[PDB]
């Protein structure tokens, strides 16, 4: 496929569109604290929750820093609303430059996230003029293309993924509402069958260095080429996206673990997970849920048989140890990249939650998600996301 519409930089308006009455548009800029601050407190008690929630994003400013400010940055595309005479920042769409493969070409994109607006801005209608103005800023820039993330059913999709979840803490997430208890079972043989080891199996497991960035951007990248859509990474994206800063970084956000063949000593493996906390609001006893989500990771052995799906089961289980240590509760994933391989046998329930995915201004025909019809995780069903956006 390709582009539905070319656009004219001639007719792209220098100012932008009327908002609602006691409304102006700001340019978000999160190198001060203020602003960062802003945002966060937008989000926190007016991002994603989930339909009985329950549950809400907790994104924090150390993770908004990493994920709205990658390489290539521009503040402009960091799009809030304030109201006009308390300065209070009411709604925020914003934007991040990648490159993203779509079958074989390849595409300057941006990545749309973080689409929030207050809740007493509610319908209102608000969403069409977040979306046209952040659009006008990205044409202004040269960006006539998105991707985005999306847990609701919009105009034609490109992809659809189920969230799995593996229990670290059962007793916890049983306790905020989110585990129940299948069937005529108890809470102690839950945790009996959520038990995990206390060290990890894959040999020469380490923790990635900044050395290590050469060689798992290769690595990522031929992985990822397996892949109808995926991010074409860049040196610098591996080193934001990837490795971690704590200079810096204080508190940390993502996680990243190597192997480093005892033999080679070339590295074969990698995966990666970073850190999305969510709110449980109804407190009682606990009023917070840390959850790790599984990132990005490649494999040596998948360029084969199926001995992709035994070394995987290794790698995923010694990343369900290290999240454990690392206090996380649960450990998200989606059926994209080779995750239906894994993802039922290392005990991941599946959820609820169904993540779907578009392209702005790009038709292409229809990939798989992971799953079959019946949204059950599908070998066959594979070799079609390989990109995962926060
Ligand atoms: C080249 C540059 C192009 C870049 C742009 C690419 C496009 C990217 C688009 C942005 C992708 C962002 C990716 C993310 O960040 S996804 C996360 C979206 N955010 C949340 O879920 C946070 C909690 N929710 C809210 O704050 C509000 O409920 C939102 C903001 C979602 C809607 O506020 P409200 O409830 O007050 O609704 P409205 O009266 O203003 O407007 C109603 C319209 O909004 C459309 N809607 C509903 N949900 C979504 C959604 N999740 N993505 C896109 N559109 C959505 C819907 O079709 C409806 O149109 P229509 O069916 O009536 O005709
Ligand atoms: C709804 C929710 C859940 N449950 S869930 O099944 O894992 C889940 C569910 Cl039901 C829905 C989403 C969801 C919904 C709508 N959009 C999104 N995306 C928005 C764009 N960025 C990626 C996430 C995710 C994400 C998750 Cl992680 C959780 C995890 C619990 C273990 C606390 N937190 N929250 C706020």
């Amino acid at each position: 496929g390709g582009p539905i519409k070319i656009i004219d930089p001639e007719k792209v308006s220098k100012e932008p569109d009327a908002l609602l009455e006691g409304f102006e548009w700001a340019t978000l800029d999160l190198t001060n604290e203020t602003e960062l601050q802003e945002l966060w407190d937008l989000l926190t008690y007016h991002y994603v929750e989930d339909d009985n929630a329950m549950f809400r994003f907790r994104y924090s400013q150390s993770f908004l820093h990493w994920a709205l400010m990658s390489p290539g940055w521009k503040k402009e595309w960091h799009v809030g609303v304030r109201a006009t005479k308390s300065r209070k920042l009411v709604a925020s769409i914003c934007g991040v430059p990648t490159e993203i493969n779509v079958r074989n070409q390849k595409l300057k994109v941006v990545e749309i996230n973080f689409l929030c607006i207050h809740k007493k801005l509610r319908s209102k209608r608000l969403t069409p003029v977040l979306i046209k103005e952040i659009t006008r800023r990205c044409y202004l820039n040269g960006i006539y293309q998105a991707i985005y993330t999306a847990g609701v059913v919009l105009p034609t999709p490109v992809s659809s993924c189920r969230y799995y979840h593996r229990p670290l803490d059962w007793l916890k997430l049983y306790e905020v509402g989110f585990s129940p208890l299948p069937a005529g079972s108890t809470k102690a043989r839950q945790i009996t069958k959520n038990h995990l080891p206390s060290t990890t199996s894959t040999p020469g497991l380490r923790p990635m260095e900044p050395k290590d960035i050469d060689t798992v951007h290769d690595l990522l990248q031929r992985y990822l080429s397996r892949f109808a859509l995926n991010q074409a990474f860049t040196r610098e994206e591996v080193d934001h996206w990837l490795v971690h800063k704590p200079e810096t970084v204080k508190e940390q956000v993502v996680w990243a673990y190597v192997v480093e063949d005892p033999e080679t000593h070339k590295i074969t493996d990698f995966f990666s997970f970073y850190n999305l906390e969510s709110t449980v609001i109804q407190n009682p006893k606990h009023d917070n849920v840390r959850a790790a989500y599984l990132y990005y990771y490649a494999t040596e052995t998948a360029f084969t048989m199926k001995a992709l799906k035994e070394r995987l089961l290794m790698l995923m289980n010694d990343a369900l140890i290290l999240a454990k240590k690392a206090h996380f509760d649960v450990f998200n994933a989606l059926t994209l990249h080779d995750n239906p391989l894994f993802l039922e046998q290392l005990k991941f329930g599946a959820g609820d939650g169904q993540l779907h995915f578009y392209l702005y201004n790009y038709r292409t025909a229809p990939v798989p998600g992971g799953v079959n019809e019946k949204n059950l995780p599908d070998e066959k069903r594979m070799g079609g996301v390989g990109i995962v956006m926060l």
